[PDB]
């Protein structure tokens, strides 16, 4: 994925609602630092609902490739207001970004 393309999006999509930072801030949505490999529900300092908590899974390219392109049919009942990338390649440059910015 093309990473400057994913920052972009990043920037237009995600930005309103998210830091990703390490020590960044929770906005509307928790800080994503992080977030590879940490299962849902885990930021610290952040109200989750229950949707989001019992999901179970562990965010990774797959989980997140998925639930990207349209996040209520994934976590049914999450108060994340986002209606997907729909466009796969989209998506791939996203989580590309996301892999690195999420990590440093
Ligand atoms: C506000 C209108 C948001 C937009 C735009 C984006 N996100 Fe979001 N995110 C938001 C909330 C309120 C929540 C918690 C939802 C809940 O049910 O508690 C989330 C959560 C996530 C998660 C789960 C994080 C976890 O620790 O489990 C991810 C992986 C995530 N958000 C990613 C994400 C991306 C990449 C966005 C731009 C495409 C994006 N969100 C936009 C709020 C909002």
């Amino acid at each position: 994925g093309d990473v400057e393309k994913g920052k972009k999006i990043f920037v237009q999509k995600c930005a309103q609602c998210h830091t990703v930072e390490k020590g960044g801030k929770h906005k509307t949505g928790p800080n994503l630092h992080g977030l590879f490999g940490r299962k849902t529900g885990q930021a610290p300092g952040f109200t989750y609902t229950d949707a989001n908590k019992n999901k179970g899974i562990t965010w990774k390219e797959e989980t997140l490739m998925e639930y990207l392109e349209n996040p209520k049919k994934y976590i049914p009942g999450t108060k994340m207001i986002f209606a997907g990338i729909k466009k796969k390649t989209e998506r791939e440059d996203l989580i590309a970004y996301l892999k690195k910015a999420t990590n440093e």
